[PDB]
C-alpha cells in the first residue's frame, strides 16, 4: 500500500529481519551456480585467462571502510576476501552511491587506475557542478589492453560497468570535441581493458520503482533500508558518505551525520537535474544510457536476473514471495507488482514489468532494450562475445540476497569467478 520513508523507520525496523553472524548466515542453503562452462566436460580449455574481477556496488551501496564492516559484497561474509583465498584475484571499487552513472563511471576509472576523478569540462559545464571530484590511490593500476578485468556490477552497479565500458572504448564526443585542457584519457577512447562485464539485479531497463515514487521518497526508502542493516541509531552516526563532492554537498565542517543526511534529502539536486541516480534509475532513463552505452564487439556480457515475487492468480499483479522476499520490499514489490503506465514519450509498462526482486523488474534485467541495439540471447551452452548471455534466473533470491544480505553466496561468486577465467581471447 504505502513505502515507508524515514518517518516510518520504527515501522521498518521491527518489520525488518535481522543481520545474521557470518556463523548462521554459513548455516543457510547455498545458492548453486547452475551451469559449467561450455566444453568443459568434452575437451581441454586451453585460452582461458587470469584476469582479476572488481566488483562494482549498485544505488546506496557504500566501500569496504564504511558500516563497521558490514560488506555490500557479502555482509558479514567477505566475498572479496574469500574469492582471492580461492585463488580469484578479486578488488572492490567504490562510486557515489547516489550520482549519476556518468560519475559513477568517473569515479571508477579514478578508482582503478588512481587519480582525481575528472567529470569532463563539457560535462560539468552542461550540468553545473565540479571538473574534479575526489582522490584514489588506484587499486589495479597497472590495468591495460594487456591487463584486462572482469567486471562485475549489483543493481546500479551493471549499469555503470556497462557505462565506463563504452567510454573506455570510444570515448565522448563532446569531451573531445569541447577542446578543455588535460582531458581524462577515459574520454579518448581506443581502451580495449575490460574481458568480461557481467550484470547482477541490474535495471538495464530501468526500474519502475523510481518512475513510481517521488525522488526525495525514494532516497528517504533507501536510508531506511539501510537502518535495517546499520540499526536505526547507528544510521545517523559518521560510518557512511553520500560522495556528493561535485555537487557542493560535502558535510559541513562540525555538522552531524544527522544534519548532512537532512541537509542532502532537502537538496534541490532530486528534482532538478537529470545527473543524477534517480533519474538514470527510472525507464526513461536507463532508456537514454541505452541509446549510447552499447555492448562492445570485443567483449563478454552476462546478465543475471533476481526474482522473488509470484504472480497473484486472483489480479494477475506480482506480489512478494513470503519467505525468500525480505519484508522490507513488500511494499516496493507490491507497488512495481501492479504498477502500469501508457503516456506519450515514456516506455510502456505493462504487465511483462510486474515480476521483481523487490528494487528492479525481471523484464529489465537481462540487458538493455529500451532504446538499444544490443542483442541478447537466453544463455545456450555456448559464450558469445560482443552480445549479452542472459543466464539462467535465479529465482526465490531477492534484490540483496544475490550480494548476501541474506543469503550463503560465496561458492556461487567462486564457481562464476572460475566460469569466468576460461574466456578465451576476442578474435
Ligand atoms: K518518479
Ligand atoms: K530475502
Ligand atoms: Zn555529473
Amino acid at each position: 500500500i504505502k513505502i515507508p520513508t524515514l518517518e516510518d523507520i520504527d515501522n521498518l525496523i521491527d518489520s525488518a529481519e535481522e543481520v545474521k553472524s557470518e556463523e548462521d548466515i554459513n548455516k543457510m542453503p547455498p545458492l548453486k551456480f547452475p551451469v559449467e562452462f561450455p566444453e568443459v566436460n568434452t575437451r581441454s580449455i586451453i585460452g582461458g585467462n587470469n584476469y582479476p574481477i572488481v566488483l562494482v556496488h549498485g544505488f546506496m551501496g557504500f566501500g569496504r571502510d564504511e558500516l563497521l564492516g558490514y560488506k555490500y559484497w557479502g555482509g558479514v561474509v567477505d566475498l572479496q576476501e574469500k574469492l582471492n583465498a580461492s585463488g580469484h584475484e578479486t578488488y572492490t571499487a567504490t562510486v557515489g552511491p547516489v550520482s549519476s552513472n556518468w560519475d559513477r563511471a568517473c569515479e571508477l576509472y579514478a578508482y582503478i587506475v588512481g587519480g582525481t576523478v575528472d567529470y569532463g569540462e563539457a560535462h560539468a559545464k552542461k550540468f553545473k557542478h565540479n571538473r574534479y571530484g575526489r582522490t584514489y590511490p588506484g587499486i589495479y593500476k597497472n590495468i591495460s589492453n594487456e591487463n584486462k578485468i572482469h567486471l562485475i556490477g549489483h543493481s546500479m552497479g551493471g549499469q555503470t560497468i556497462r557505462t565506463l565500458t563504452q567510454l573506455l572504448s570510444e570515448g565522448s564526443e563532446e569531451e573531445i570535441n569541447c577542446g578543455q585542457e588535460n582531458i581524462s584519457p577515459l574520454f579518448e577512447g581506443g581502451k580495449h581493458w575490460i574481458h568480461s562485464v557481467s550484470t547482477i539485479s541490474t535495471p538495464n531497463d530501468g526500474t519502475t520503482l523510481s518512475d513510481l515514487m517521488p525522488a526525495k521518497d525514494l532516497i528517504s526508502y533507501t536510508f531506511g533500508v539501510l537502518g535495517t542493516i546499520t540499526g536505526k541509531n547507528k544510521l545517523f552516526s559518521s560510518i557512511y558518505d553520500l560522495k556528493l563532492d561535485q555537487w557542493g554537498l560535502k558535510k559541513q565542517n562540525g555538522e552531524s551525520q544527522r544534519d548532512y543526511i537532512e541537509r542532502v534529502l532537502d537538496s534541490n539536486i532530486w528534482n532538478s537535474t537529470k545527473d543524477i541516480a534517480t533519474y538514470d534509475l527510472s525507464t526513461e532513463g536507463a532508456q537514454e544510457l541505452n541509446t549510447w552505452v552499447k555492448a562492445q564487439p570485443d567483449v563478454y556480457y552476462f546478465s543475471w536476473t533476481t526474482q522473488a515475487t509470484k504472480e497473484s492468480i486472483l489480479t494477475g499483479h506480482s506480489v512478494a514471495q513470503i519467505g525468500p522476499m525480505n519484508p522490507i520490499f513488500y511494499p516496493t514489490a507490491n507497488l512495481m507488482g501492479r504498477y502500469s503506465r501508457n503516456q506519450k514519450d515514456l516506455p510502456i509498462i505493462d504487465k511483462k514489468w510486474f515480476p521483481n526482486d523487490g528494487v528492479v523488474n525481471c523484464i529489465s534485467q537481462d540487458g538493455p532494450k529500451l532504446g538499444s541495439n544490443d542483442v541478447i540471447e537466453q544463455y545456450n551452452g555456448g559464450v558469445k562475445i560482443g552480445q549479452w548471455n542472459a543466464m539462467p534466473r535465479i529465482i526465490n533470491t531477492d534484490h540483496m540476497d544475490i550480494v548476501g544480505t541474506f543469503g550463503n553466496v560465496k561458492d556461487w561468486y567462486m564457481d562464476y569467478a572460475s566460469f569466468l577465467s576460461n574466456l578465451s581471447r576476442a578474435l
